[PDB]
DNA sequence: GGTGATTC
């Protein structure tokens, strides 16, 4: 859950979510074309305030001025809403990163695979996020998290954590303000998407690196290497 | 007060 794609236009990613009246978000037909989106950058993040849909660049990472260790880039499904760091994120923090899919690495043996992880009928994928309010302040440290569950099914084949992918219409109502902390573990709960609903393969191990950004990154191997 | 890779 430490590295993604987000490499369609705004408008791929929004139309699932609302009709064009409930954003305030400009319109932009250039798409952002990240294919290997990083921990510690600025990533566009997707939240509801003043009623309306925003979109900001916030940091991915959290490391309040308390905490002297490196940010943290998740948070535990099965505990943030009541831990003591996260739980003022889960109720006024709530936001949806989109993504085209993501990166998991499995371990074999002491190497890894990297595997691309997408939605097998095609939509973009909403993952749950929890951040510092307010979110267009552009900090520097305090910014987002990604939510994640236990891998199931499918996805244990891979690794023991996914993200927290919710469906379309559960990641509107987590993003509403209207929607308390315990509404909001409710929605966790019932809007995960499982793991039948992704398919996934081996893309180059050039991914692992930061600095390389192709579109490559999200392909297929041409052939396994092992 | 917690959870990815790098000829690191
Ligand atoms: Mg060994
Ligand atoms: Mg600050």
């Amino acid at each position: 859950c430490g590295r993604f794609a987000q490499s369609q236009t705004r408008e791929d990613y929004l139309a699932l979510l609302a009709e064009d009246i409930e954003r305030d978000i400009p319109y932009d037909p250039e798409p952002i074309g990240r294919y290997n989106v990083a921990p510690g950058t600025k990533v566009l993040l997707l939240s509801e305030r003043d009623e309306h849909l925003h979109l900001d660049p916030v940091f991915w990472g959290y490391a309040p001025g308390w905490w002297d260790k490196p940010p943290l880039i998740n948070a535990r499904v099965e505990t943030a809403a009541t831990s003591r760091m996260f739980k003022p994120l889960w109720q006024h923090g709530r936001a949806i990163c989109f993504a085209d899919g993501w990166f998991e690495w499995k371990k074999e043996g002491d190497k890894k695979q990297p595997f691309f992880i997408y939605r097998a009928d095609g939509q973009p994928i909403f993952m749950a996020a929890i951040g510092s309010t307010p979110f267009e302040r552009g900090d520097e440290a305090e910014g987002f998290l990604i939510v994640t569950a236990a891998a199931d099914q499918g996805l244990v084949d891979i690794h023991d954590r996914r993200p927290l992918v919710l469906s379309p219409e559960a990641a509107r109502e987590w993003m509403r303000q209207e929607i308390s902390g315990k509404e909001a573990s409710e929605i966790a709960a019932s809007g995960c998407v499982p793991a039948n609903q992704f398919s996934w393969h081996p893309v180059s191990r050039a991914v692992g690196n930061v600095k390389n950004q192709g579109a490559e990154l999200i392909q297929p191997v041409l052939e396994v290497l092992f």
